[PDB]
């Protein structure tokens, strides 16, 4: 794979699921 596509595995963990949490207290 790439390193990239490994910050794939990370960033979009990262993004969504934070998005998915942070709505509460950081909505935006």
């Amino acid at each position: 794979k790439d390193i990239n596509t490994i910050k794939s595995l990370r960033v979009l963990r990262v993004l969504r699921p934070l998005k998915t949490i942070k709505r509460l207290p950081k909505l935006k």
